[PDB]
């Protein structure tokens, strides 16, 4: 074999450079020539290693599949069973501290880890099975919700009323940027809307703005918080990695419950139909949830655009809305698409006066209630976007979001919001 | 005559600033841009006033080729920084009892707007007149905002 001990000397030299060497911003282009080299070896190795063993390590750290463990357990559990493989909680703590620009970017080897789990037609799948559990959270909140119909978190706001759960997205002073804290939310929201029997259906939609330029109108979304991410505060897994293969697919696919209900042999999972309604603008992540909802409300003045990292999983569902030509447009320039105009409606369904908005989102909640829709939501869904289809995007998006995170060009523009 | 007036300051000047209206001559361009910066440019019975002379001096000034309208940077909060062009006929004074009938629903029509149309009649002043009795120029339209 010989890899592991490749590796390991290959991190030894990582460390022992970064040991001795000065901080980023002080090396001189001979010194960051060296330590980028180091970093290069190291990370081949990452590759080659998993290439072929990935499954064995795999196994290892989820007792042959027998073990569901989240993204989050599942890279630190990785790194204490593998030094050198992916960054302890430490290594990242010091990363984390950091602005984007000084990092050495440990989480790369975090992308090509999850690039080669989700390779695996074995452990692939398991991940994304674990991914689509309950979060503890919301087992935690739910008896409490199911009594109030109400839970107040930091960025969502959840109520259930005349069986829907209506998430509203109330960070009023940032147009409903989106970071971890966000993520955490939204999964846990959605979470118990799909485990709350008295919710039938949902509905997403922005709250009133506070921010001066916006105050007394609702906002959908304007991505990810630009701020944060140039100050290193957007994690690859916990956030970028996380929302993907949790609460957005959970909108998609529903929740993976325990044996413990009937039904389960032909619903293992509880999904719901998902209705959006965009007020003022969906932006990048805002943008990006609209191609998973079975009914897209907007209102006559906003407009969809996702503005250099990877959109996500766009380039996976843009595509199937809208074609090549549109979604390059969109995506690899930049094109704004307005509700009112024609090619609005490969993303949106209703476009409505603000006036009569309100009106016209309560009317589409009403319209599935079905089983039959839920069997056919499901059928749909299968038939758009397979599960091999989903992983075999997501591995890729691991390590090339990954790199895109780091770029020069990337830390050079966030910078200047 | 208030046009009448200003026009030889405007011509040496290329430049005019009045209470609802900026005018610039500029690369042979008449720019009337529309400044009530607070209101975002509801209209009034002094609007009309600038707008009709702007019109005029913009079409008797041989300098200007082409007019162009548009609203400017507005101050109100909720815009600030950012050019509206038009948020019609001011309703609070309307109701206050202060938009006139003659000088300001009919003044428009008749005046400014249908000098658009058909530019300013002159005076048998000019060679050409037995053709041309007024002067006429196109006109360019940019709305920003509504
Ligand atoms: C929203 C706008 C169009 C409106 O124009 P204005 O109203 O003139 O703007 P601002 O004054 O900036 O907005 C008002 C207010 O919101 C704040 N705001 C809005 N969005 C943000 C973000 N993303 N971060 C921080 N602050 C924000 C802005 O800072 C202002 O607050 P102050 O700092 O107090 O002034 C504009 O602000 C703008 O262009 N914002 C940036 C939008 C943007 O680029 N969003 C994200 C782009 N890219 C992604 O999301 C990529 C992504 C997301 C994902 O989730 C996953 C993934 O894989 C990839």
């Amino acid at each position: 074999d010989g890899l592991w001990a490749a590796l390991t000397e290959a991190a030894a030299s990582v460390e022992k450079l970064l040991a001795t060497l000065p901080e980023h911003g002080a090396r001189s282009s001979a010194e960051r020539a060296e330590i980028a080299a180091a970093h290069d070896a190291a990370r081949a190795l990452r590759v080659r290693f998993l290439d072929t063993h990935a499954d064995a390590v795999y196994d290892r750290l989820t007792d042959h599949r027998r073990v569901h463990l989240r993204l989050a357990e599942l890279v630190e559990a990785a790194a204490t069973a593998f030094p050198g493989l992916v960054p302890t909680q430490q290594q990242l703590a010091v990363e984390r501290s950091l602005p984007q620009a000084a990092k050495e970017g440990h989480e790369i080897d975090q992308g090509i880890f999850l690039r080669a789990v989700l390779r695996s037609p074995l452990a692939g799948p398991h991940l994304l099975d674990a991914m689509l559990r309950p979060t503890p959270r919301a087992l935690e909140l739910l008896p409490e919700f199911v009594r109030t119909g109400e839970v107040e978190m930091e960025a969502v706001h959840l109520e259930r009323r005349d069986g829907v759960a209506r998430l509203t997205m109330c960070r009023d002073d940032r147009l409903n940027a989106e970071d971890g804290q966000q993520v955490d939310d939204m999964e846990t929201a959605v979470d118990l809307a799909l485990l709350d029997p008295g919710v039938r259906v949902g509905l997403l939609r922005g709250g009133v703005m506070s921010h001066p330029r916006y105050r007394g109108k609702r906002v959908f979304s304007a991505g990810i918080n630009l701020k944060y991410l140039s100050q290193g505060g957007i994690s690859l897994v916990d956030f970028l990695m996380r929302r993907e293969l949790g609460y957005i697919h959970k909108l998609v696919r529903g929740v993976l419950t325990n044996d413990d209900r009937p039904g389960w042999w032909h619903s293992p999972r509880i999904e719901k139909p998902w209705v959006a309604a965009v007020d003022g603008f969906a932006i990048g992540g805002g943008a990006q949830l609209l191609l998973v909802f079975d009914r897209v409300l907007a209102s006559s003045d906003a407009y969809f655009s996702l503005p250099g990292i990877i959109p996500g999983a766009a380039n996976l569902r843009l595509g199937r809305f809208a074609g090549p030509r549109v979604s390059r447009q969109v995506i690899l320039e930049g094109r704004r698409i307005w509700a009112k105009e024609p090619e609005a409606r490969l993303l949106v369904d209703e476009v409505v006066e603000p006036d009569e908005l309100d009106a016209a989102i309560e009317r589409s909640l009403t319209r599935l209630d079905g089983d039959a829709v839920l069997a056919n939501r499901r059928m749909l869904n299968l038939a758009d976007e397979s599960p091999d289809g989903f992983r075999a995007y997501m591995a890729e998006f691991a390590l090339m979001q990954a790199l895109r995170l780091y770029g020069h060009d990337t830390i050079d523009k966030v910078g200047r919001f």
